[PDB]
């Protein structure tokens, strides 16, 4: 079956160019686009084409699975929902280009009935690799830069969650409200920042990028971000951290700097995890229904595998705020 | 290829009987053993017979992966060692009979080049299922009830670790030294209890089963075990818990009962994990080299896959005690 690699080889370009032609990106010259399309035609290439087994792919290094509380709940829900339907799963990981290469090549070999895609980053190649092999998949987290109507996914209302977190800080009287945002190559990072922005504007407050710092959902990134916020805006009085681990980092940086939480700076996190429960002070945090998300991911994928559902399905789940001492 | 199921069907027995005949167990009558052997002959059954992919099988429910600190370090080491050799892994789980059935059936279908076996329990069927399909495997943890010379494994010197933990408590003057042992259907549970026993006897102390309680490496099992020890022996002055999570439970039960740690009861755990580091008081714990264990598991398996090694290899890794406040 013709591959993207074969198209690139014949056209004399690389994977990045062919991937851009497949997606209809503007980032290709007309002459090179036409060369790629000629190769596609010559090869008969089509980009967008039992084992009782699903691959749950987490597009991160495996240590993220154990460090960040989100993953455990997804895996719990996936496991239960697949068990109820007679399916099992295997868990696959990897952040790097070579890991994506090897995993995409493997999943093109008819070793699983379908794939669940979790924690993907913008421009990760695995969806393309699965589409050209005809392997069905469902996302956990809407894909950035893909038209929504073409894909099936379960996601959280992270714009709403970001609004809930920021509205809490507005409602308790704060006027210099910062965020440690998630990474902007991940849908939840984009949308929790969007919710923060929408809350500020709905309240008649300014969106000041001085008060926006970015992490990558790790603790260490939260440490660096909180330190930077204090340098830029020593008068910050509240922080919305877009994950509990980044919020835990913020609490520790705030305390090290001599600021009381919540009296000087209030903090709200996201995940409503044991990280928040056991923080000092216990951390207010947005609760998202991670187990249900996993269950629904598995349900939607099995329906595609069995033919019960033949059109894309998208499901968005609501959040709520869990109030503790920190904000 | 003939299966155990086919042998059972032809002989008119079930899987448990055929499995016992395959292993040369005494737990079969002569007449039934001969019936099974006739079926084996009639079918031509043999019990003991690329994808760049290894299955790392954890014979537990997936939530154990996230709750117990051991697993993260194994996965880290496996991932690095396989990456260095051009292999990837998938992670498979399951405690139940139906999960073992489905996973054994899948792994017999040529979807991986080899298997790593972690956290298995005595009489788990997956090794049998892999042997009849000719799928190479390496254990992490020596198998109970299998002659050692027939298998490849990496294990920890858990007899020595159990001795280190118990010798510490003897050396600090304790005379009523209990253990919350691991489960006796798992090699580490057996061997850490053996080390406890050997330490007591080497010191001229009695092995008193009154002071031996059993858990299953979960926190909840440690809670029940510590409560039982206090009921049987209110004068206990030290506890060796065979995992950090069971030791954390012991600390909390001890404190709830009005006993000071270490002043009334000293505690030593096993795993030298963040569970021990963050306990109140910080927990003395046996350190085992989990990342190295994972690396070596992967190395041994790849050598079998590639044909570099054609004989069984067994490796046993040493432990050391990490001293903190609790004991
Ligand atoms: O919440 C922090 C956690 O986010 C993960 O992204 C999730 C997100 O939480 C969820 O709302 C959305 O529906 O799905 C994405 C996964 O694709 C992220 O993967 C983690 O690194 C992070 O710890
Ligand atoms: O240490 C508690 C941990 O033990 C795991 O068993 C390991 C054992 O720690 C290790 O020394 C031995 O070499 O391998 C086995 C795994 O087969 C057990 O799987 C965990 O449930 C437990 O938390």
């Amino acid at each position: 079956r013709p591959t993207l690699e074969m198209v690139a080889a014949l056209a004399g370009v690389g994977r990045g160019t062919v991937s851009r032609v497949i997606n209809g990106s503007d980032q290709v010259s007309p002459a090179t686009r036409e060369a790629v399309k000629r190769a596609i035609k010559e090869l008969g290439y089509v980009p967008n084409r039992r084992t009782d087994t699903v691959a749950l792919v987490v597009s991160e290094n495996n240590q993220k699975l154990f460090a960040e509380p989100f993953y455990a709940g997804i895996v719990l829900g996936v496991g239960v929902a697949l068990s109820e339907r007679g399916f099992q799963f295997v868990l696959a990981t990897g952040r790097s280009g070579i890991e994506h290469e090897r995993l995409g090549g493997y999943l093109a070999g008819q070793h699983v009935d379908g794939v669940l895609l979790l924690s993907l980053h913008r421009d990760d190649p695995l969806p393309q690799m699965l589409d050209e092999a005809g392997v069905p998949y469902v996302y956990g987290g809407r894909p950035l830069g893909v038209p929504e109507e073409q894909v099936s996914y379960v996601d959280i209302d992270n714009i709403g969650g970001g609004r809930q977190a920021t509205q809490r800080l507005i409602e308790t009287g704060h006027r210099r409200i910062a965020t440690i945002a998630g990474p902007q190559d991940m849908v939840a990072g984009v949308e929790r920042l969007q919710g923060y922005r929408e809350a500020l504007l709905a309240a008649g407050m300014e969106y000041d990028e001085t008060l926006v710092s970015y992490g990558d959902f790790t603790y260490d990134s939260g440490v660096a971000a909180m330190r930077e916020l204090l340098d830029r805006a020593p008068d910050v009085d509240a922080v919305f951290a877009a994950s509990d681990l980044m919020g835990l980092a913020a609490l520790r940086v705030l305390r090290a700097s001599g600021r009381r939480v919540p009296e000087d700076v209030a903090v709200v996190g996201y995940d409503d995890s044991t990280v928040a429960e056991h923080a000092e002070p216990p951390m207010t945090s947005v609760n998202q229904p991670t187990e249900l998300m996993g269950r629904e991911m598995a349900r939607l994928l099995v329906d595609r595998i069995t033919g019960e559902t033949t059109e894309p399905v998208r499901l968005v789940l609501e959040t709520h705020l869990m109030v503790r001492e920190s904000g």
